[PDB]
């Protein structure tokens, strides 16, 4: 009874505890996961409303209809959101080209983008969310990166107050310090200085809690970030996550843990290959952020297999090894899947994934979130309200 | 009830749950604290038997009795274990000199030091212990520091194997860079190469799990530590622990976390006066090792107060701030107190400390231990068996 992730599970009757240990059903437990309080740690602001009906809602409320770009032709791959074959990362970023840099530069569009995304987290029962944005991408000749960040913060801080404290999601912001291919270390300096300033401007409500080192790949300009000077970042309270995408080495991961002092790892799908790194990543507490849909589409994994094969999703292996694994959505729009579909696609990606392990990935995320003491106790008190099962008759 | 540390406490009757939240009593709770499955993270091998009956049980086992040095007369202060005035740190170390490097160069005395200490951990109901030692301090012209360490390891492993699994204390070894370091980078290089080699020799039973950078408290050896590459230590899997304490050098602790990648801080008593550093130490999980008796005897703290002041023992503040705080013995011999007596003294150091806060320091210690997945899965299964209270009210 001392292996349950939350203390409230121990106070259940044996009928339900026996139910927690059976495999998750991706066709019947759709309603139990939905009511579950989730925790999002990898969500990109500029990828929420990329195509469909939400893209029109964002483009409709623009403050400069004349400035809005035309909606270019972005055809989704067939079988979407489960493509016939993977599409890659470069070809995956382009599906969200109807929204982002060239759309959200409109102050009006940014309001709907930040307010429609909060309504998508609330609908999903998210209790905590770290949103990732690049304010320097949405700036113009009259709106500096600090002005855009001011707006983004208060757009989420406004939605957070118009919501009852019982169902209120808590949104925090991560500044994606992108390793620009075309931009130089000037871009990094501005990004790291913007987070250090924001990391002390706000102490309550929406806060800038860390920096996301996207572009950690490209081990040719190695690294323009391992020069670092990240010590100011560490002394102001900020936390570092490395967006280890599009790469299959282990040396970068080693240097992110011990030179960058990173606390989370993004899309670290090849950790089991090196068991020495896997043991360190599990004893130091480093958290691994996995995105089921975004990974099945960029990389592609076997679906509905009946055995843990060689090329299977590493979620179950990570859990066995002790790694603190979390499940996220990456791009809500670009992947067309909410935080519930991703936790339900796990049943088909990892054969045998128990529905108790789902609660473990949520308890892990609750410990890997860059929240403060007040924010944690409010998050812990909301995951303690785990809903009771739906179908236990067999 | 989400605040309960141990999932097993959720299954207690509502009558007892209120008992936990009541303040601890350093007298009537002895039987309950004495039976708690405890975790030891700061215990020195060379400070176990410095005086008394134990000091002679060790000397009476040396293979070369004639080689034993004469038993000096070390006068313990009056009041001891609880002095009416602190004796400083340098006096504290000299207080134990009938044991340690001078005595434990004999294979017979060393064998009786690693087995009498294991009997003190069992008598105290310890389920996990990390013991720190300096093999190079006990080496002779014919006994290499690796020969000493290989003997120390097998004395504990042979003691652990002879005890039933359900009552067995798991002992792990930390290699300590002695406080007299920095002089030569040759000795800190032989020290880190011994741990990298030991961290691969043994993968089961008693293991070398980390290195303890003592002397960090000094400035001429803290730069030698910052000039030495610790990267090979991190790749092997060894963890790093640093001694804080008398030196209230905030800059030292900052660099020990982000340069040496330290996971634990020893005697970090001045963290509250640095609110910025107390947030990083409380959000990253860095654990703080506190020694209630070794801290009352080296620094001195108010006892039996009624309400918090401005200089009381910071264990209450640390816990509120979210810091992961552990309680240990430091030197079990030099201080006449076991792990049970250090937990009970917190009731006098910290006014109003709750019986649930005591059980938290043992869950914090369990998460701070440098044990692996197998060791951890067996330590949780022993902390979950928390004894039920005696009176209940
Ligand atoms: N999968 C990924 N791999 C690498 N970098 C990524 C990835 N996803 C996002 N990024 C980085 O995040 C930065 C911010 O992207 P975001 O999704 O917030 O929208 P955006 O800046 O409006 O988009 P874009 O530049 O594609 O039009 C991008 O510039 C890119 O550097
Ligand atoms: N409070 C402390 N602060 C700093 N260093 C300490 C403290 N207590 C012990 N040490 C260091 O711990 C190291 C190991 O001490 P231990 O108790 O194991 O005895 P020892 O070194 O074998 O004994 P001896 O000093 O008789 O040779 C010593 O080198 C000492 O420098
Ligand atoms: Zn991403
Ligand atoms: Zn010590």
């Amino acid at each position: 009874i001392s292996e349950l992730p939350i203390p409230a599970l121990a106070a259940w009757p044996p009928s339900h505890l026996r139910w927690l240990h059976e495999p998750l059903d991706p066709v019947q437990d759709k309603a139990w996961v939905q009511a579950l309080p989730k925790v999002e740690l990898h969500c990109h602001l500029g990828g929420f409303a990329t195509h469909g009906e939400l893209l029109h809602k964002v483009r409709q409320e623009a403050a400069n209809p004349e400035s809005l770009p035309p909606v270019r032709a972005i055809p989704l791959p067939p079988g979407w959101p489960i493509p016939e074959e993977p599409i890659g990362l470069e070809r995956y970023m382009r599906l969200g080209d109807n929204n982002g840099s060239a759309l959200l530069k409109d102050p009006g569009c940014l309001r709907a983008q930040c307010r429609l995304l909060y309504e998508a987290l609330l609908a999903d029962h998210v209790a905590y969310a770290e949103i990732r944005c690049s304010p320097a991408n949405y700036a113009s000749a009259s709106r500096s990166p600090w002005v855009v960040l001011q707006e983004i913060r208060n757009h989420f801080q406004q939605a957070m107050e118009e919501t009852p404290e019982d169902r209120r999601c808590h949104v925090n912001l991560l500044l994606t310090a992108t390793r620009e291919e075309g931009g130089d270390r000037s871009r990094i300096a501005r990004h790291l200085a913007l987070a250090i300033t924001a990391a002390e401007h706000w102490k309550n409500g929406c806060r800038v809690v860390g920096v996301d080192l996207a572009g950690f790949e490209d081990r040719t300009t190695r690294a323009a970030m391992f020069a670092t000077d990240f010590e100011p970042v560490h002394r102001v309270g900020l936390a570092v996550t490395v967006h280890a995408g599009e790469n299959d080495d282990v040396e970068g991961i080693w240097q992110a843990v011990f030179k960058l002092s990173a606390r989370r790892l993004g899309h670290a799908l090849h950790l089991s290959r090196s068991p020495d790194l896997l043991r360190v990543v599990a004893e130091r507490g480093i958290a691994v952020e996995l995105c089921p849909y975004a990974n099945l589409q960029i990389k592609g994994f076997p679906l509905d297999e009946e055995q843990e094969g060689s090329e299977t999703y590493p979620l179950r292996g990570y859990l066995a090894a002790g790694v603190a694994v979390t499940l996220n959505t990456d791009n809500l729009g670009i992947s067309q899947a909410s935080l519930t579909d991703n936790l339900l696609l796990t049943a088909r990606l990892c054969p045998g994934i128990t529905r108790l392990e789902v609660l473990k990935t949520q308890v892990f995320a609750a410990q890997a979130a860059f929240a403060n003491q007040a924010e944690r106790k409010a998050l812990w008190a909301r995951l303690a309200q785990v809903p009771v099962p739906t179908d236990t008759e067999q």
